[PDB]
């Protein structure tokens, strides 16, 4: 865990932090189903992540590429049938946590 | 979020950081739906809470009822139809991450 608004935060807990303040919600919001959160504004997400880390050229396709990453960590996986939605993974999450 | 192992932690961590290794599993282990645990010897959990927070007369009595109390903050809910089964709450635990 890293500390709450760093610039040395992970993506996995980036996105659980925008998650947890409800007004975050046009660009990131929790879907309801436990751990599913869905993407309002990916464009969005993308410029934020590029802002806390201060990556030039960061974007929704590089963002993607790294979310992909996670399915093999069991920290996260894609949901289908659903617009730029996406699900973590509570065991990967507990053990990241350590 | 506490140091992991210290005795100053809180019990829904604790209960994620005995989930995250699996050789705990004779005490208490992840069920396979995203979030949802089991307490296959729940007198053991309590024992080796008691023991993290030396807090004497530490026993499942006392853990459930500290475990009900989560359900308010949206930490977690207890799962019907199982034996000592509880299940985490993304919503809440992100919160309690910030």
């Amino acid at each position: 865990i890293q500390r709450p608004g760093s610039g040395q935060i992970q993506l996995w807990q980036f996105l659980l932090e925008l998650l947890s303040d409800s007004s975050n919600s046009s660009c990131i919001t929790w879907e309801g189903t436990n751990g599913e959160f869905k993407m309002t504004d990916p464009d969005e997400v993308a410029r934020r992540w590029g802002e806390r880390k201060s990556k030039p050229n960061m974007n929704y396709d590089k963002l993607s590429r790294a979310l992909r990453y996670y399915y093999d960590k069991n920290i996260m996986t894609k949901v289908h049938g659903k617009r730029y939605a996406y699900k973590f993974d509570f065991h990967g999450i507990a053990q990241a946590l350590q």
